[PDB]
């Protein structure tokens, strides 16, 4: 009883885009930072290009095209979407570049300049994107700070949809972010994503700390069974920590819904200093450059007058 998926999959020529630098390296793949120019459209679009290292793994090609399938089928401001794929010897996935990187690295880099208003706003936007995924009956199953990307300090989107799956669908795991029911019984739900959302929030509030640092994963399942949970971050009022605790309840239907988390964090974002206590909160500012020179430096391209962000390139 699911509806037909009429998303369009766009195929791009390798000549249309160029790679500038390597963002990340991995056995499965390499991610580049690039420019994409559509033919005879006179626009330059900053992109991240995802390349798996070799065609040789059957699972691997299945893996990236499943990811392309999911990214092509979502459309939301807090969800990363796919610009297209290139059918090279190895399949390339082309997605919009998020210039400020992943939220985990950003939070660590900028812990000294990050204010309560940004932290609570990121919490709203993540919840919004996750709620959109729930509307689409999509269970992410890998929600984490590392998988949230920063378009601007004001704007973040969810990413890493490779393990994303439909809700009732039959079917190096990260145990620390996982619901207990996921760990014990491979059960995955929107409400198991809510648990992962709690841990992601805890990461942001701890400015990038590692959860259960120094604890072996094999141990983690037992810890949770006892009722141990992640500790209350220093900057966190009991109101915020309590939200985190509700996401980590054993009864999964007991946990909050993403649409509720939007509401609650949004309310808090109206009086941020009442809910997060951060030294010198008022003083702090985070740089948010809109302009063409910022791109020229980032893309190392002399002429960026025709730059257009993916969000403004609509088909
Ligand atoms: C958490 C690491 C990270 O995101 N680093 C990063 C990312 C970007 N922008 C960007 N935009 C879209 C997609 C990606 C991306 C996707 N995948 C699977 C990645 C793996 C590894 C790295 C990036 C990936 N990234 C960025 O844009 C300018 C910069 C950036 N930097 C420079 C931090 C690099 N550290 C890992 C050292």
């Amino acid at each position: 009883g699911e509806a037909p998926n009429q998303a369009l999959l766009r195929i791009l020529k390798e000549t249309e885009f160029k790679k500038i630098k390597v963002l990340g390296s991995g056995a499965f793949g390499t991610v580049y930072k690039g420019l994409w120019i559509p033919e005879g459209e006179k626009v330059k679009i900053p992109v991240a290009i995802k390349e798996l290292r070799e065609a040789t793994s059957p699972k691997a090609n299945k893996e990236i095209l499943d990811e392309a399938y999911v990214m092509a089928s979502v459309d939301n401001p807090h969800v990363c979407r796919l610009l297209g794929i290139c059918l090279t010897s190895t399949v390339q996935l082309i997605m919009q570049l998020m210039p400020f990187g992943c939220l985990l690295d950003y939070v660590r880099e900028h812990k000294d300049n990050i204010g309560s208003q940004y932290l609570l706003n990121w919490c709203v936007q993540i919840a919004k994107g996750m709620n959109y995924l729930e509307d689409r009956r999509l269970v992410h199953r890998d929600l984490a700070a590392r998988n949230v990307l920063v378009k601007t300090p004001q704007h973040v989107k969810i990413t890493d949809f490779g393990l994303a799956k439909l809700l009732g669908a039959e079917e190096k795991v990260p145990i620390k972010w996982m619901a207990l029911e996921s760990i014990l019984h491979r059960i995955y739900t929107h409400q198991s994503d809510v648990w992962s959302y709690g841990v992601t929030v805890w990461e942001l509030m701890t400015f990038g700390s590692k959860p259960y640092d120094g604890i072996p994963a094999s141990e983690i399942s037992s810890i949770l069974e006892k009722g141990e949970r992640l500790p209350q971050p220093p900057i966190c009022t009991i109101d915020v920590y309590m939200i985190m605790v509700k996401c980590w309840m054993i009864d999964a239907d007991s946990r909050p819904k993403f649409r509720e988390l939007i509401i609650e964090f949004s309310k808090m974002a109206r009086d941020p200093q009442r809910y997060l206590v951060i030294q010198g909160d008022e003083r702090m500012h985070l740089p948010s450059p809109t302009d063409s020179n910022f791109y020229r430096a980032l893309m190392d391209e002399e002429d960026m007058d025709d730059v257009v962000d993916a969000d403004e390139y609509l088909i």
